[PDB]
C-alpha cells in the first residue's frame, strides 16, 4: 500500500507473517545488532607442513 | 665428429655409454620430462619455541 516494507523469509517454517515497527533513529528499533568485530580474517600455516 | 652430442655422466656408477636418438621436434623423445611446479618455497615458524 505504499506504507509496509514486505520482506519475504525464504526460509519460513510453516506459514506466517509478522508485523513490526522500526523508526527513523537506531534506538527506537525493538531488536539491536551492535557488530564490534567483523569478519577479522585469520591466517597462518601448520609450519610442519606448512598447507595453509 | 660435429654428429653426436656427447655429455659426461659425472656420477656413472661403473664405465658405460648410452647412444641415444632425440629428434628437433620433441614428441620424437623416447623419455619426456615434463615440469609442472618449479621449487615453490616455503616459509614458516614454530610459535612454541619460534623456530623458523
Amino acid at each position: 500500500g505504499g506504507k509496509y516494507r514486505v520482506y519475504i523469509d525464504q526460509y519460513a517454517k510453516q506459514d506466517y507473517f509478522t508485523v513490526g515497527y522500526k523508526g527513523p533513529n537506531e534506538m527506537d528499533a525493538g531488536i539491536y545488532y551492535a557488530p564490534y568485530v567483523a569478519l577479522t580474517p585469520l591466517r597462518g600455516s601448520d609450519p610442519k607442513n606448512f598447507q595453509p
